[PDB]
């Protein structure tokens, strides 16, 4: 039994944006940083949803037929876990669930996202242990 906790591989101090900040801003972001997913909190940090670069492509192509505040693009269903939560457990989650990024939040507050690219690391760690 490994005793790895969420906030062990969680991405922490994630880029977000409020939620009357645009899809343009949330575009712009994703770009800068070449990451697919930001958190929407208020001014105390606390969650009130993300959304992804398939939000975003999404309500750009249901527009052909950037202004849009993200509270309008974001899903009103938010998944989140806490940040003791065991890392296999919530990847079984994520997993059966098909989510591919989970926001860590600690009393409302968002402490972490597990992305992607989070689990590409700890897999990398993984095989070096093996290796070992």
């Amino acid at each position: 039994s490994l005793m790895i906790k969420v906030e062990d591989m969680m991405t922490r101090h994630p880029h977000t944006l409020l939620r009357t900040h645009t899809l343009n801003d949330a575009k712009h972001l994703m770009e800068a940083l070449d990451i697919r997913h930001v958190p929407i909190v208020d001014a105390n940090k606390k969650l009130l949803g993300i959304v992804s670069q398939r939000d975003l492509l999404a309500a750009q192509e249901s527009s052909l037929q950037f202004e849009t505040p993200l509270f309008e693009v974001m899903h009103t269903d938010v998944t989140s876990v806490a940040p003791q939560a065991g890392l296999k457990e919530s990847a079984i989650y994520m997993q059966k669930h098909k989510i591919g990024c989970l926001p860590v939040v600690a009393k409302d507050v968002l402490v972490g996202i597990i992305t992607d690219s989070d689990f590409v690391t700890i897999a990398i760690n993984l095989l070096e242990l093996q290796e070992e």
